[PDB]
């Protein structure tokens, strides 16, 4: 219905009850509320949508509700320059279908936790062969360790077909609540901690940067592929009385608390250098005893396992 065929810039709050097809570039400025209630189609790859929150205002909402559908082969940027402990934002991407073969970038200046913000990616169906980014354009410090403003991906019982890349590079923490699938996908934890509380975790590789962490709140039956493991990061597993073992032939790290967690970290690690310790983590406002594994060594030069 609404077709953007020439570079367009719109001002103020926007509520799209029509299907929106963008083949050029659409820019949304000076609005505290951007709503796409039906189709939002961005194609071909050179097309783009950029939603800029109104500056120096209290609340910001970007919404793709369950009535909507997202089909992006170009570039969708959601940017909010508002920052500070009183910031309230609601970036709620919950379309019936979320199909991305291009780039989606969440670019926020308010990345600290708070009491009231929501950052949600939880459609019914999730399809990503491109790149989804969460980046910071702020400089906030002194996080209050609250439960709001934590990017939460998926939900219990729904799946996420991640054939491409999810880049997490903005905040102290992120939550993965849905079931990831597809063998080619990667989740890159470039800053902060990733907490996983999901029914299963299939196919993807979790790549940890330095001074990041992966924490599984509940064990999954799948072996979880994690790469980048070295003295700069850790894998945490919820539960008390933690023990662990590393198999040099398969490259699999097995952690046992009250449940069994299995991580494929690669071959080449020396198990005699590894150690573990009990700590306490916070997840969705509750404290959990957690067993941490520190490999205490660099990434091996060759991660391949013997046949």
């Amino acid at each position: 219905s609404l077709d953007i065929l020439t570079p367009t810039t719109l001002t103020g709050d926007q509520t799209f009850n029509e299907d929106v097809s963008v083949v050029s570039s659409l820019t949304l400025n000076d609005g505290s509320q951007y709503l796409f209630n039906n189709l939002l189609q961005i194609a071909p790859s050179s097309a783009s949508v950029t939603a800029n929150a109104l500056a120096a205002v209290s609340v910001f909402t970007f919404s793709l509700p369950p009535s909507s559908s997202l089909s992006n082969s170009g570039t969708l940027i959601i940017s909010n320059s508002n920052t500070g402990p009183s910031t309230e934002q609601h970036i709620v991407i919950t379309p019936n279908v979320m199909a991305n073969t291009g780039t989606i970038t969440l670019s926020l200046a308010h990345t600290n936790t708070d009491s009231s913000s929501t950052l949600i990616i939880d459609p019914v169906t999730f399809y990503n062969t491109g790149t989804i980014n969460y980046e910071s354009i702020g400089s906030e410090t002194n996080d209050p360790s609250l439960t709001g403003n934590i990017l939460s991906i998926g939900s219990s019982g729904r799946t996420l077909q991640n054939l491409g890349t999810i880049n997490l590079n903005a905040a102290n923490s992120y939550y993965l609540l849905g079931t990831i699938t597809e063998n080619s996908g990667s989740i890159n934890v470039q800053k902060g901690f990733l907490y996983v509380n999901a029914l299963d975790f299939i196919g993807n590789t979790i790549n940890l940067s330095t001074t990041t962490a992966l924490a599984f709140i509940s064990p999954v039956s799948q072996v979880v592929r994690v790469r980048g493991v070295f003295f700069g990061n850790i894998i945490a597993s919820v539960g008390s009385s933690g023990t662990f073992s590393y198999n040099t032939q398969t490259g699999i790290l097995t952690v046992t608390t009250n449940g069994v967690y299995s991580y494929d970290i690669g071959c080449g690690y020396n198990p005699a250098l590894m150690s573990g310790q009990q700590e306490t983590l916070s997840f969705q406002g509750n404290l959990y005893d957690t067993f941490l594994v520190l490999v205490n060594q660099p990434i091996p030069s060759d991660l391949t396992c013997a046949a």
